[PDB]
């Protein structure tokens, strides 16, 4: 598959992270305009050199709890490059926290950056969005096999499948909205819970293998590209198996 | 059918809504002992009354948004009758808002009473859950058909149905997790055609899916929200 | 809950098995009528006789394989009952065949038993139907999870959760239809299943029956077209 | 939307509706192999002809309904290509029924196409099939949202997404086994339906239009190329957004 992006801009929150990383590589490969945003601006500044052509580049440090940050990234976008094809809520966290134990300040900082944040992007990006444009959410294997000691991420994974949903519905037929869920990915996010799990976890797994940061991004570029026009509001379970939803 | 509910203890909070009353209605006509909260305590309270045990009935005002409150419902539960046997957080807001007019205020209102407050609840619940209890969430058709000037209430309805599953993990064996997902609950012409059963929900039909989740009958259920749609939708 | 099934029929197929002695016992304990067919004509006779009140339970040897059978079910349910409030195709086989092995033969007895069985029960039946009557089908695990050495099986699974919605639509408003689709049910590997259960056991029979007579029972009025998961938790759909 | 499937082979039945057609060119202007079948050779071959690189285009009249078609089917695709790369059972037929006037013919002509061949084509291609392949079938919106007038065909596409499941767990790591939903979609499959309902379709639809076959066409081709690489067990939904499941 080769995608056709050129002259189309995608802004991208999280890109420094694993999953990020691999969307932002990906999508300049296929000839579009990044806007990037991170909440770390060295990382990103850093790995945006690498990936470099600065006349399809633009970052920008930005919490995604900030409703502000949300407003300076479309204006960027909106100065730099015209306007939005593609949008991409990639910034999250992931905190393991049974139950029990989980402090007023566990949830709110889990939905704030999991949930508020995409509302936020997703409410500013809208009079800059493009004819033929997309909007991308990251879901979870979480949200539909239930989280085991993550009730906060869970519920915000299930807000995304739901909120892409209904963003379908009001955005068409302009703007398709779309979801992966991605399974087991091996990035810095999974690293420590996964160490003494991998053999557990490939075992469960039908295609016996840990799934890569890449085989997110290329789902994320298929739905924004000409060969899902007739999909939206559909979040594509991308986990080599391990649930089938 | 029939629910033998006697000295177990419902904690339902919006209990004044139109679900809210029938929820109250059924645990109440079933024997238990309820532990209502809304944000309207003397609508609430006028409805306690009509109901007439006051022994088994205990009121309160409570913001479902607020942790303070759900502390508060909970310690009336373990003071009153000495535990949880039924959690329902049913207190939740539907506001119409196409997602161009969404103001953040109506973003965060939605996402505080329908979703944080959920959490409140059920966090501050633990302690007092007793053996063989359940917790019922209410989702939504919104969650599955995608609402269409709702985001945020689908967004919400959505984390109940992934919360749902996560808790239901979780606080297993002893309590049972699982949800209702209400339809068209009393265009009218539209709808009945849409709708197999050709008619509107009644209250009473989402509170008896909850009291069988609830019961007995589903002591091999859970972590699972059921469609009470009368068809007009399939998941 | 305790169910009030007086004068309304059950028609129950593989009434004999585990799942389906677990519904004849909790129908009739509720006083209805039953309507019990299964091949094993002895065994099923000898467990109708354990639940004692011979003037309302009706068994017959029926194949569900044949269409014939399903007829002549409908036509007892007619004669002694006068109706049918309650069909539950129940029967079905689950064989243990990994698809490399499969043989057409192996293909074709499953569809028929657990297929078009159904078919031809929901199809004869449908006269006999009475007002507020319900369906329920027996999807499973399988159907959701994917089968693990079962294709044949998983896929006439998956087609009675769709066929539950398509009958739904059209046997609407006088008859519900639903689905129950039961996890791990005793009816080894035993430690596996205990650590992927949340509620940490096997289910038992009598937790499909009750599922289902709710779906059955005034409490389900307003849902239809829905199958309902009965696994303990083992899986999320 | 161009994809890159030189020296692959493709073995898609019902290759002469309108689908199939469609898949059939976007996956020979992606330079791939084709094994076309269909009931309506003649149909068949004038289509294949079109198309034309003709020594990349193997057709043989099989009726999706016979075990031995399906064995033909395999061997045809070994002697001419050496194996099967992508295996696209789309051989199918829809019949407006209602429930209580359904025949026993009815049901099993509709389970023996739609259903029992899919099952003969998958367990003959078992020796054929390469590494990296991938199985792709077709299920529909009815299996979905429920058929109004088509229990019969409601039910066989329920089976195709619970086979897809089963079969990925058995035939991985060496192959992805995933299936497409398609919408309402523009052929002569829904003429008759759209006479009377094209109104309330389009109503209904986010996206305002009825589905092209092509934007089915390149759903599977996404699913059978590397960027699907981690996707195995799925179906996802092709109907701009008229149902969400
Ligand atoms: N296995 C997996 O990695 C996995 C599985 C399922 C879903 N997901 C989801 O995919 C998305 C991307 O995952 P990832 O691998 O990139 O995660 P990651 O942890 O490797 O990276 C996330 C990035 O977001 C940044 N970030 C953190 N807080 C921020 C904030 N407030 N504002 C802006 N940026 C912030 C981090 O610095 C990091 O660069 C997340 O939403 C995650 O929940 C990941
Ligand atoms: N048709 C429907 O009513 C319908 C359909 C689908 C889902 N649902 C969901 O079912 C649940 C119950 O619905 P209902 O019929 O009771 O709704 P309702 O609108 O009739 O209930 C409103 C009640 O909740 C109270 N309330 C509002 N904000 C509150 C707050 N902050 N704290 C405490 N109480 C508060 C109000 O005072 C009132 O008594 C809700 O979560 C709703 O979203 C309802
Ligand atoms: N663990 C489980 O038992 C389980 C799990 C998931 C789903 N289900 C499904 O639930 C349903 C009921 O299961 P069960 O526990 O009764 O199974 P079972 O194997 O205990 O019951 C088999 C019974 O069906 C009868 N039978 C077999 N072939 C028949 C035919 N051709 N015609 C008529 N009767 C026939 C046999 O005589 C026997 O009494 C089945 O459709 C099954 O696939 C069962
Ligand atoms: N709108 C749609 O067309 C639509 C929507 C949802 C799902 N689907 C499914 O997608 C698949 C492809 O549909 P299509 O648009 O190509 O349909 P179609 O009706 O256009 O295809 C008909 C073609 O299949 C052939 N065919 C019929 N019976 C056959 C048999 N027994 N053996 C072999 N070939 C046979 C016919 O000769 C003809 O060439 C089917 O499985 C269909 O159910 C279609």
């Amino acid at each position: 598959m080769k995608f056709e992006f050129e002259n189309r801009t995608l802004v991208l929150t999280g890109a420094n992270g694993g999953i990020g990383r691999a969307i932002a590589e990906l999508f300049h490969a296929s000839g579009a305009n990044l806007v990037l945003t991170d909440l770390d601006r060295e990382g990103l500044d850093a790995f945006a050199a690498s990936l470099g052509s600065p006349e399809r580049i633009a970052t920008i440090k930005a919490d995604a709890s900030s409703a502000d940050d949300a407003e300076k990234t479309v204006a960027l976008a909106m100065e730099r490059f015209g306007g939005i094809d593609f949008l991409v809520p990639s910034a999250g966290i992931y905190q393991a926290k049974p139950f029990a134990e989980m402090s007023d300040a566990d949830w709110h900082r889990t939905i704030s950056i999991n949930l508020d944040g995409v509302f936020y992007l997703c409410k500013r990006a809208l009079p800059a969005l493009k004819e033929d444009s997309s909007i991308v959410t990251l879901a979870s294997l979480a949200a539909y096999r239930g989280a085991y000691v993550n009730a906060h991420y869970g519920a915000t994974k299930g807000a995304m499948v739901s909120m892409t949903r209904a963003l379908s519905r009001e955005l068409a037929p302009k703007t398709r909205v779309n979801g992966v869920s991605p399974g087991i990915i091996e990035t810095p996010m999974t690293s420590e819970l996964l160490k003494t799990r991998m053999d557990e976890t490939m075992t469960q797994t039908p295609l016996k293998r840990l799934g890569k940061p890449s085989e997110i991004a290329s789902v994320i570029a298929f739905l924004c590209s000409p060969a899902a026009s007739f999909v939206t509001g559909e979040t594509i379970q991308v986990n080599g198996g391990i649930y089938m939803a």
